[PDB]
C-alpha cells in the first residue's frame, strides 16, 4: 500500500493519471520523482522548469556542481540527486528529444533506469516539448519498466487520448 490516489491502473505495475507532477510530489513526497532532464541538467521549461521552479532552483544550483564534477549525462541515462522540498530523491532521466534530432530508439534505454527504484512518480519520457509521440512514450514505459509507476500527465486533453487508445 502507498500514498498515491486517483490513478487509473493499466498494468499490473502502471498507473496513470491527469495531475500536475510538482502538485503531485508536493502532495505525495514520493521516494522517487523522476525528471524529463537534459544531458547539462540545465532545467528551463517543461517538467524540468516546474520542478526546479518548485525547489526555488535549488535543483538547477545541486545540478550544476554535478555537472562541474562529472560532466553530462547521456541521452538514455540518468543521475539521482536531491529531491529537495518535492520527494527523497530526483531522478533526472534523458529521453532522447526529437526537436533536437535524438534517436528515438534509446527512450527504452531511458525507461529502463526506472527499474533500479521499486516506485517512482513520473512524467512520460520524451513528451511534450521533447517532441516525441506519447501514446507511444507510454507504451514503451509499459513494455520496460518492471518497477511501481506512477504516472502524472499534465495536458487534461492527452490524458484522455492516451486511456482511451491505451491496449
Ligand atoms: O513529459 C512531458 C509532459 N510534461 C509534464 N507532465 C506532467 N507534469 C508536468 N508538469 C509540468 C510539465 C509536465 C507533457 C506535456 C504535454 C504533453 O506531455
Ligand atoms: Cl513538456
Amino acid at each position: 500500500v502507498n500514498s498515491f490516489s486517483g490513478y487509473l491502473k493499466l498494468t499490473d505495475n502502471v498507473y496513470i493519471k491527469n495531475a500536475d507532477i510538482v502538485e503531485e510530489a508536493k502532495k505525495v513526497k514520493p521516494t522517487v520523482v523522476v525528471n524529463a532532464a537534459n544531458v547539462y541538467l540545465k532545467h528551463g521549461g517543461g517538467v524540468a522548469g516546474a520542478l526546479n521552479k518548485a525547489t526555488n532552483n535549488a535543483m538547477q544550483v545541486e545540478s550544476d556542481d554535478y555537472i562541474a564534477t562529472n560532466g553530462p549525462l547521456k541521452v538514455g541515462g540518468s543521475c539521482v540527486l536531491s529531491g529537495h522540498n518535492l520527494a527523497k530523491h530526483c531522478l533526472h532521466v534523458v529521453g532522447p528529444n526529437v526537436n533536437k534530432g535524438e534517436d528515438i530508439q534509446l527512450l527504452k534505454s531511458a525507461y529502463e533506469n526506472f527499474n533500479q527504484h521499486e516506485v517512482l512518480l513520473a512524467p512520460l519520457l520524451s513528451a511534450g516539448i521533447f517532441g516525441a509521440d506519447p501514446i507511444h512514450s507510454l507504451r514503451v514505459c509499459v513494455d520496460t519498466v518492471r518497477t511501481n509507476v506512477y504516472l502524472a500527465v499534465f495536458d487534461k486533453n492527452l490524458y484522455d487520448k492516451l486511456v482511451s487508445s491505451f491496449l
